[PDB]
Order: C-alpha cells, then sequence, then structure tokens
C-alpha cells in the first residue's frame, strides 16, 4: 500500500508527505492522531485529520471524552478511522508549549508498538513545540512495529533525512 518511504531502519519508514493525503490515498489499517488529553482537534495534524473526516471524529471524540475522562500525556486509545483509515490510534505526546515533561514522549512511542502496521507524524513536533530530530531519535529507538513517518514541510523532512545518525 505504502510507497516512496525512505528506509531508515528495519522498521521505521520516513516521507515528505501530507499524512492526511496518505491516509485517504492508502487507508491503513491504523492512522496515528497527535491528539491532546481532551480530543480536541483544533489544529495542527489532529485539525487537519479532523477535518477530512467532515468533524465526525470529533463528534465520536466528544462521546469517548464524555464517558471516560481524559486521556493520560504518554497515553492513546483507539477511536474509529473514518474514511481516512480502519482505526484512529490517537496518541498524546507532551506539549513542551504547557510545560509538560519530554520524558514522556518515549510512552507516547510506546502505544505504537500494540499496531503492526502505523502511518503516523512525528510525535511532539509541530505545534506541541518538541524538537523533531529528538522525536525521531525517540521514535527509532522506542518502536519496534512498522511505522510510516509522514513529514508534511519539505526543508524539515530533508534536515530529518540528512542529520539521521
Ligand atoms: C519546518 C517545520 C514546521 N512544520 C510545519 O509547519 C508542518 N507542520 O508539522 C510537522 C508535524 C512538523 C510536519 O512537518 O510533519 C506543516 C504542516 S502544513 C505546513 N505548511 N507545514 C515546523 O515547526 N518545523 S521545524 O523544522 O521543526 O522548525
Amino acid at each position: 500500500s505504502f510507497s516512496g518511504y525512505l528506509k531508515l531502519t528495519d522498521n521505521v519508514y520516513i516521507k515528505n508527505a501530507d499524512i492526511v493525503e496518505e491516509a485517504k490515498k492508502v487507508k491503513p489499517t491504523v492512522v496515528v492522531n497527535a491528539a491532546n488529553v481532551y480530543l480536541k482537534h483544533g489544529g495542527g495534524v489532529a485539525g487537519a485529520l479532523n477535518k477530512a473526516t467532515n468533524n465526525a471524529m470529533q463528534v465520536e471524540s466528544d462521546d469517548y471524552i464524555a464517558t471516560n475522562g481524559p486521556l493520560k500525556v504518554g497515553g492513546s486509545c483507539v477511536l474509529s478511522g473514518h474514511n481516512l483509515a480502519k482505526h484512529c490510534l490517537h496518541v498524546v505526546g507532551p506539549n513542551v508549549n504547557k510545560g509538560e515533561d519530554i520524558q514522556l514522549l518515549k510512552s507516547a512511542y510506546e502505544n505504537f508498538n500494540q499496531h503492526e502496521v502505523l502511518l503516523a507524524p512525528l510525535l511532539s513536533a509541530g505545534i506541541f513545540g518538541a524538537d523533531p530530530i529528538h522525536s525521531l531519535r525517540v521514535c527509532v529507538d522506542t518502536v519496534r512495529t512498522n511505522v510510516y513517518l509522514a513529514v508534511f514541510d519539505k526543508n524539515l523532512y530533508d534536515k530529518l533525512v540528512s542529520s539521521f545518525l
């Protein structure tokens, strides 16, 4: 299903791509959302994935929170993938701009290990305020299942690749 990815390790793949467009095209078993603990999908990856579901992800998420309460930072829940995927794994990476502990990034990535294959963004990057080069390192040192990383920004993609150890 997936095409055009650079192989970084035995199990981590990366591509310069819009995760929304990739989800729509591939319809993978699991797409990862870069969520917050309230599953309020306002901006960033979450805002874009939600908009691609015509707000159906937000409606489902509102029901989830009403029933179960908020996630923990570093935690996850599995919901519908709607039109993008079979399932959406909503994962909460720490938001450095809210002062959340960057050490929880490894816990966040550990959620990915419950799924054999996933399409995902770099956790805690973008508006979550962490260094994406750090995030990718934590990814490669934590995830053991097959992860296809979609990086929207071409300059960031190039830097992630060119700096990868
Ligand atoms: C240059 C990238 C920029 N990334 C983005 O803004 C990028 N958003 O998010 C992430 C998740 C990082 C991505 O590119 O996958 C995006 C989505 S739609 C658009 N026009 N740009 C960001 O703060 N950096 S930095 O290299 O980590 O400074």
